[PDB]
């Protein structure tokens, strides 16, 4: 919502509140998607304002609030800050921000994170290029220079994090991405590289000094049609974990296919329709392993602008005797969400 | 505050800051309320969108944020999320929504939560249906769909929550209400019943697999004159603890009596005049034992709709005897709150 | 941004969104700053309402969100509450307002805390009358009752916080502070005191019953250039650490010196010169330790007023001999602001 316009500065305040709630068997640890109450809200603000007749200066800020804890100890338990940068926009130039953002890798598997509720699962937050990472220089170009219409491309340049975790860390790294858009057709190439740190290194899973991911897009968004397909992999990046050894680290290499196919009809209903596969290969005394498998049929029913809800259904092609033990149950969200 | 309404989407950010400080002889381990400083704020939204002339989607979404902690490690220590949900309301039929909501036992228990800072001890966060509460649906019907005014129902379903702890803890249930008002009178009867779990039934305090809350209310509420009185009953649900065998679990029974008298002047002043007792019995080894107990005497006086200040003081009436080791102490809150 | 102004109640709601980033040598634990990522935003509100004229409630909450951190456990790492205060300002008797908010002696350290960055070393949170404080009661008056132009004094109250930590600990105390303001000087002294706690009292370094600060200020605000200074003194109350014993506590006294100096030049450019020197006495076992030294070299560029950027680079003078082991090394913040 644009709460303020004046001056040449517009802050456009919004939100979420969801409510939600999973569906799988038993108390579904071993489902997809996690069985009980998913609640949650989210709230931020992007602000532009116009330094002049080709400069501009932006911010954002956007933050989930889980609420399905307790107003007990728990009631901090998935509170996190999704996204928090600032920049200058300029002319044909391009833009230029720095905070935590996106990851360029994820300029193409952003091709297939439309599912109503669940995909976009190859895109791990705080996983180097493909999701949301802190201190990410990003620069990126419009219409190569308004030279030419659809063609876009942008570097970015990852620094640093040293965590706690081997997870959440990564070491200095560049990445960049290419996409045409045109008529109704996108075509993306993405790719980023970066140091893993001791930390990482240290772990049982995943053998390297250099992680790097890239992926690719194509899709057909045009007249109430949505098609797209990712495919891309990875060296030494994804996370993993044997549920049996109790040992984690990362995949040495994956190989992600993504596809998504949905219409918008005019009354509102959008039904969804997706296949997911990330498959691990030469992970450490296994070899190759699913990480990600299944089928997904779903349907958004929009109301207005600010109403909506939603079924995702998670058909688990992932079997019991994963190596990884990855689960092997369905999953079934229904979401009620307002927004503003 | 109603900071937007455009195209049929009114949200309303609303919040607080309160300025609060208690008072109660010694550190007030031993007082009802405890001593110190309690600052706090509020930040939320209600939302509001038409989907046409019946159908109105609404989300709402409200945060605690303590001010009495220091910017160290104890910063996030009282912050959480108070309420998060989403629905649709409907012509006659009645509302829908679904998130972290207050259970229906509490709209009799509504009635007598009108003192300036305590009262409101029966209607316990995280307890089933008597106060706030995560992933209970909830069906409201008004003015019996619209042929009675003032006759108005409602069915809950609390969903199963199996978290860390026994007190935060609740499995699935269902309650209902039922509410007249006319003239300047209500009456509300209110009752619910779910599952205890595996960790509440292990708890030593309180024996059952069924805990189930009811109370009723009644109120004259017109002509500046607020008279209000609750009362119910539990199994097996409200949080109880004895701090001398260092035991925790719920009580097997309780007799709770709420009490309001609060005249509004013109000029701002509202004094307020309560009585609160709840009761224990069957608490094991012990029978009868005193939750609560005590008289209020209190004044709000408001300046505008966006300011007031207000004095609070319990007589407690809770003795030094007391079995489970309840406070027996006297409480003064003192705050000043700015709103908007 | 004033988001709302309707039947005289005016809310404020802003934030800011700064991409930071430190640089220091090696991994910058020696550094005076430190190395990394240094990202965040706020959010916040102050309200005022007209009762009538003569009196205004108002109201103030001011969160800090950290955006450093990863989606991970560490996610609230950082975040807190900076201000929450009430109060009602009344024609020329003057203020009062009560909750989290700054201490007295910090009107005087105000003076110093101008630089881009770093500097307002000396103005600790939650250390008695220097910075943000909890509970403390405070009463402004201006202009002398309005007699006199420029003449302002302040009383504050600082209530006891017993926390778990000694450091964010205080036992209740007094201070006030006296300003004078004419053409475009300011002259400042403002002084408190308070009782230590026994957590307090019971660390090994700084000994004492009684903490007490004080400061006074001279600035000469005018035709784009700022020139002011500090100095001031405590009892007890800088809090302190030996990094080779891995022993805490307070410094016994400290001579502090804050000196700025910067110009506004009508493109935006702002740059800053300044000299920070602390310096503890009596520390058990030392004598005199710097605890901090330094000159600094800054500068902001401000586009609009939502925009700008700043380079500010500390010249680390703590050398490597340092008793309590403070770090020597330079850092360098790099930042970009945008806010509203």
């Amino acid at each position: 919502a644009e709460i303020y316009n004046k001056d040449g500065n517009k802050v456009d305040l919004y939100g979420k509140a969801v409510g939600l709630h999973y569906f799988s068997k038993g108390n579904g640890e071993n489902s997809y998607g996690g069985n009980g109450d998913m609640t949650y809200a989210r709230l931020g603000f992007k602000g532009e304002t116009q330094i002049n007749s080709d400069l501009t200066g932006y911010g954002q800020w956007e933050y989930n609030f889980q609420g399905n804890n307790s107003e007990g100890a728990d009631a901090q338990t998935g509170n996190k800050t999704r996204l928090a940068f600032a920049g200058l926009k300029y002319a044909d130039v391009g833009s230029f921000d720095y905070g935590r953002n996106y990851g360029v890798v994820y300029d193409a598997l952003g091709y297939t994170d439309m599912l109503p509720e669940f995909g976009g699962d190859t895109a791990y937050s705080d996983d180097f290029f493909v999701g949301r990472v802190g201190g990410v220089a990003t620069y990126r170009n419009s219409n190569f220079f308004g030279l030419v219409d659809g063609l876009n491309f942008a570097v970015q340049y990852l620094g640093k994090n040293e965590r706690d975790t081997a997870r959440r860390s990564n070491g200095d790294g560049v990445g960049g991405s290419i996409s045409y858009e045109y008529e109704g057709f996108g075509i993306v190439g993405a790719y980023g590289a970066a140091d893993r740190t001791n930390l990482q290194e240290a772990q049982p899973l995943g053998n390297g000094k250099k992680a790097e991911q890239w992926a690719t897009g194509l899709k057909y968004d045009a007249n109430n049609i949505y098609l797209a397909a990712n495919y891309g992999e990875t060296r030494n990046a994804t996370p993993i974990t044997n549920k049996f050894t109790n040992t984690s680290g990362f995949a040495n290499k994956t190989q992600d296919v993504l596809l998504v196919a949905q219409y918008q009809f005019d009354f509102g209903l959008r039904p969804s329709i997706a296949y997911t596969k990330s498959k691990a290969k030469d992970v450490e005394g296994i070899g190759d392993v699913d990480l990600v498998n299944y089928f997904e049929v779903g349907a958004t029913y929009y109301f207005n602008k600010n109403m909506s809800t939603y079924v995702d259904y998670i058909i688990n092609q992932i079997d019991s005797d994963n190596k990884l033990g990855v689960g092997s149950d369905d999953t079934v969200a229904v979401g009620i969400v307002y927004q503003f």
